[PDB]
């Protein structure tokens, strides 16, 4: 896979940011999580999470995997990083999202994953409280 530019516009909740991407403004959906509706328990934590990390990036960047790059509503289907850091994989690891939504020819990232959630798990932290 290959990581690509874009800049904030604005986080949205625990698992959408809204970027711009090839100049234009683009909802993604981050890949194979789901954080909690801002209305449900840690979402308002996962929310929080997301929005700290992509805003005090210096650099935002999406890498689409090898199937859909854009779900039925519109959004892209990405793996969003933070200065290098994966955000889908930081919120499992902390425990503010589960990994979710995984469909055969866009999993490239699944088991990165599953070992963050397994150590979140472990840990007990936050959803796994
Ligand atoms: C993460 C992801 C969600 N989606 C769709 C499935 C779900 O459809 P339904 O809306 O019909 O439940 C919805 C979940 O997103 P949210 O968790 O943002 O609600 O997004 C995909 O199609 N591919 C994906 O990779
Ligand atoms: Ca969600």
């Amino acid at each position: 896979l290959h990581k690509e530019p874009a800049t904030l516009i604005k986080a949205i909740d625990g698992d959408t940011v809204k970027a711009m991407y090839k100049g234009q403004p683009m909802t993604f959906r981050a890949l194979l999580v789901d954080t909690p509706e801002f209305n449900e328990k840690y979402g308002p934590e996962a929310s929080a999470f997301t929005k700290k990390m992509v805003e005090n990036a210096k650099k935002i960047e999406v890498e689409f995997d090898k199937g859909q790059r854009t779900d039925k509503y519109g959004r892209g289907l990405a793996y969003a990083y933070a200065d290098g850091k994966m955000v889908n994989e930081a919120l499992v690891r902390q425990g503010l999202a589960k990994v979710a939504y995984v469909y055969k020819g866009n999993n490239t990232h699944e088991q990165l994953l599953r070992k963050a959630e397994a150590q979140a798990k472990k840990e007990k932290l936050n959803i796994w409280s």
